[PDB]
């Protein structure tokens, strides 16, 4: 897996920016991880879906420099939408939300799952400090 850059244009939700990649502007789902939306029927706005939202907006948003990591699957969904790791300045929007109890990391689809094991021990440390989502 390499590093990419990319340049925010908008974060759109939780588990959702977008970027200009390659010189087009293109939807992306970060990998491996489930946040409580904003943006769904039904539901609306989930429990913890704003904080999940502005978590990741004012991390793209003050970053200096953001990279995209494709995994080793395919690398678009069937929305058209990019499959991939963020990382803000260095470090990687998926984990962080996982650290923070503000996501769950979501069912795996092999093989892109290159960091599960990585998110799945943040994500155990966050539920023994009991944050958030977890708490």
């Amino acid at each position: 897996l390499h590093k990419e850059p990319a340049t925010l244009i908008k974060a759109i939700d939780g588990d959702t920016v977008k970027l200009m990649y390659k010189g087009q502007p293109m939807v992306f789902r970060l990998l491996l991880v489930d946040t409580p939306e904003t943006k769904h029927p039904k539901k609306g706005v989930e429990k913890y879906g704003p904080e999940a939202s502005a978590f990741t907006k004012k991390m793209v948003e003050n970053a200096k420099k953001i990279e995209v990591e494709f995994d080793k699957g395919q690398r678009t969904d069937k929305y058209g939408r990019g499959l991939a790791y963020i990382y803000a300045d260095g470090k990687m929007v998926n984990e962080a939300l996982v650290r923070q109890g503000l996501a769950k990391v979501a069912y795996v689809y092999k093989p892109n799952n290159t960091h599960e094991q990585h998110l799945r021990k943040s994500e155990a440390q966050a539920k023994k400090e009991k944050l958030n989502i977890w708490s």
